[PDB]
């Protein structure tokens, strides 16, 4: 299983508009004769570094920009070469997210942030605070509904609450991240995680809730709210739930702070098709018609391409996404991010079960993240 | 020992221009017949709450604004009553420092921040970084000079270094301080204190250095630098040392962050002379001629009175003071500040001696500050 010259294989996560991307691929193939294959492997963010290290894997890998620093450090990504005219077509802050050691290591596609999604038929006025959700849940629970269900298995989803009162990954300083200053066991993080664990131990939420269960619950009107990204909107559209996308609730009077991801496309350093990959990404995908094809499948969020974003920006769901993004922080792209996510994922799982105390769980995560 | 009606007794710290203040007092006495006594007791910030609690003490107490929240909470201070025309004469941010629970509890006099003071004859180009001071000290040490001497006994002086990399007292949030989020044992504080302790353990500085020794050393040219406030300048003037006042050095590429104090004048709630005290403070002291009398004795810093500050602002020493102030933080005035200072004072003393480790010292301070 190697990489053939003269074809493109693209990996993208299963929650994104891979069929729409495949349509852009088929258009490229029709115009050029170059076959484009789109796959969505499980755990692609882990599989890529394993297969790319041996010189194999996809020609193009899509993921949020946070994983890309580590890929690039491991020599798995090729420096990309858009010209000044091309770079001008995307927002500068999107290029920042994909710059690593003064080198662009991927094409930015779209800016993603979690929002609060609520059922307007159940909940005309969404809660402004996390604090009021317990009582709302009790009130709803007959009705026979619940207030809030979202993916508790991945720290991406729980982090906005953890960060609200002060939790953080790595301290941003002299333009760089102090990788020895990790903010996962400070009082803010502890306050956030404690509230979350309390909701679970009091059966306002279930520790086993994952993406699939929460999506089912919201999309069939069993729960009044969920937390998710723009990729989720099209299934809600199909469900016919009358939904709103809004600012996340506050905690201790402060904004929830989602970690902002820029979906990005990197080129496998081991690919003999670097020129083709550049041509596809710049002149097929990163175009109004190309982004529209993907977006129509699953919404991308706020696209990096100025010309198309100017249209999407009029959508109140996009406005809410960017409001939530502004209240959160851009993810760092440093290689240490992988250890951070792993550390936080374990801490949340362990605390939610009652296995470890919040304090003990976060103490452990702090140590793991920082070494 | 009680408080007589028809006289004013003022307490002010011994490092301030108490003789100049006494001159303003004698002017008031000449105009009105009201005797004004100025004293500078030792540990006046501790003695005041002890004596004022029993209904005794000075009619007017001067200290930086940080102690005043606790005084006011204990019912020891009278709400002051300047009118809108008077309030307009001082800078709004100075009034903020003396507001406690929506009530003004003192008259602001001047804004104080520490600066780096250096001997231009020994050291034409002052170090920009804390990191370069060890090597400079070795180079100077014959010569037979030292690089830096400043008061190590009081945390006021060591805090700017401790805060540089992230240390903090109480987290500022919804306009209020989260009194359960104390930042004295995070990685930044630990990094700061560790560097300080290293300088001491390596004999670049002496753990026993206090205000008096450091002032002697600088003012007689034995050390190239000191850290101090504007009140110190007049003795340096007299010493004839060719000195500069400049931005504090950075640590880990970040500004030293001095805690900014607003010298303030409160009225003892137990005083039968509240009207007289108001009259003296508003119409004698807080005037160009009144502040000038004090300033001429020992410089006040950047005065709260707009009209006089517009003159003082042209002094590069004042510019440097305000540059350092802008890089630091205004002290909170909450009652918890007293526990904070006590906690940090002990931690620094204990670590500097080698009694406790930096980690153990700050762990202990963290607990004490937050309870
Ligand atoms: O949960 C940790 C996880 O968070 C992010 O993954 C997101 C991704 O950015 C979104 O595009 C969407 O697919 O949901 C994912 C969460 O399941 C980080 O990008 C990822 O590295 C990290 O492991
Ligand atoms: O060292 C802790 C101490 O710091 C401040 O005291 C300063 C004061 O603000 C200055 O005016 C000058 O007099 O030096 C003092 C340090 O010795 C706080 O105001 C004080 O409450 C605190 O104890
Ligand atoms: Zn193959
Ligand atoms: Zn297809
Ligand atoms: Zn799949
Ligand atoms: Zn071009
Ligand atoms: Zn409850
Ligand atoms: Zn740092
Ligand atoms: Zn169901
Ligand atoms: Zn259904
Ligand atoms: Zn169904
Ligand atoms: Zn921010
Ligand atoms: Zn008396
Ligand atoms: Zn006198
Ligand atoms: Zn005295
Ligand atoms: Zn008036
Ligand atoms: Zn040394
Ligand atoms: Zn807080
Ligand atoms: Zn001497
Ligand atoms: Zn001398
Ligand atoms: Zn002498
Ligand atoms: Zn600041």
């Amino acid at each position: 299983m190697k990489i053939e010259e003269g074809k493109l294989v693209i990996w993208i996560n299963g929650d994104k508009g891979y069929n729409g991307l495949a349509e852009v691929g088929k258009k490229f193939e029709k115009d050029t004769g170059i076959k484009v294959t789109v796959e969505h492997p499980d755990k692609l963010e882990e599989k890529f570094p394993q297969v790319a290290a041996t010189g194999d894997g996809p020609d193009i890998i899509f993921w949020a920009h946070d994983r890309f620093g580590g890929y690039a450090q491991s020599g798995l990504l090729a420096e990309i070469t858009p010209d000044k005219a091309f770079q001008d077509k995307l927002y500068p802050f999107t290029w920042d997210a994909v710059r690593y050691n003064g080198k662009l290591i991927a094409y930015p596609i779209a800016v993603e942030a979690l929002s609060l999604i609520y059922n307007k038929d159940l909940l005309p006025n969404p809660p402004k605070t996390w604090e009021e959700i317990p009582a709302l849940d009790k009130e709803l629970k007959a009705k026979g509904k619940s207030a809030l269900m979202f993916n508790l298995q991945e720290p991406y989803f729980t982090w906005p609450l953890i960060a609200a009162d002060g939790g953080y990954a790595f301290k941003y300083e002299n333009g760089k991240y102090d990788i020895k200053d990790v903010g996962v066991d400070n009082a803010g993080a502890k306050a956030g995680l404690t509230f979350l664990v309390d909701l679970i131990k009091n059966k306002h939420m279930n520790a086993d809730t994952d993406y699939s269960i929460a999506e089912h619950a919201f999309n069939h009107g069993e729960t009044a709210m969920t937390i998710n990204g723009p990729w989720a909107w099209s299934n809600i559209d199909t469900s016919k739930v009358n939904y709103g996308v809004t600012v996340l609730p506050t905690f201790k009077g402060q904004p929830s702070k989602p970690f902002v991801g820029v979906l990005s496309a990197g080129i496998n350093a081991a690919s003999p098709n670097k020129e083709l990959a550049k041509e596809f990404l710049e002149n097929y995908l990163l175009t109004d018609e190309g982004l529209e094809a993907v977006n129509k499948d699953k919404p991308l969020g706020a696209v990096a391409l100025k010309s198309y974003e100017e249209e999407l920006a009029k959508d109140p769901r996009i406005a809410a996404t960017m409001e939530n993004a502004q209240k959160g922080e851009i993810m760092p792209n440093i290689p240490q991010m992988s250890a951070f996510w792993y550390a936080v994922r374990t801490a949340v799982i362990n605390a939610a079960s009652g296995r470890q105390t919040v304090d003990a769980a976060l103490a452990a995560a702090q140590t793991n993240a920082a070494a």
